[PDB]
């Protein structure tokens, strides 16, 4: 039905929000510290000197283990 | 249809996986450092000395801003 299409859309959007904002291919699993934006995979986060959301300098990257992984 | 019921279940389970493992009510938004387990809300994480998943000492809690946050 149309509700199946709506739910497929919500599920897709929630899954897309768990993907890296830079490469769009790998799951987010990394946090820029100290700002706390958690928007990248480990490969993209290793290559950024400043946060792509707030432009704060990245002092270090913290790997995150999420139950959604 | 039955497909609608299946999708509603997947959506619900994914949303439940984003809730605090201690209170089950607030969204996960905190990370235990250095281990990196990110399974609690700010209130529940604030009073844990060791990680509830791996027992590593919590040196500090890092707040996390996630795109899934609602
Ligand atoms: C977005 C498309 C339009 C037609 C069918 C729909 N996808 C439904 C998946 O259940
Ligand atoms: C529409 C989403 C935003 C981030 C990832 C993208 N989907 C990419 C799938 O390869
Ligand atoms: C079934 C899920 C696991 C964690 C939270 C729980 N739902 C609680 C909603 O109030
Ligand atoms: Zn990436
Ligand atoms: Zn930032
Ligand atoms: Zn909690
Ligand atoms: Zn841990």
């Amino acid at each position: 039905s149309q509700q199946t299409r709506v739910l497929q859309e919500k599920l897709r959007k929630l899954k897309e929000a768990m993907l890296c904002m830079v490469c769009c291919e790998e799951e987010i699993n990394s946090t820029f510290c100290p700002c706390g934006h958690t928007v990248c995979c480990e490969s993209c986060a290793a290559q950024l000197q400043s946060c792509p959301v707030c432009r704060s300098r990245v002092e270090h990257v913290q790997h995150v283990y999420l139950p959604t992984h």
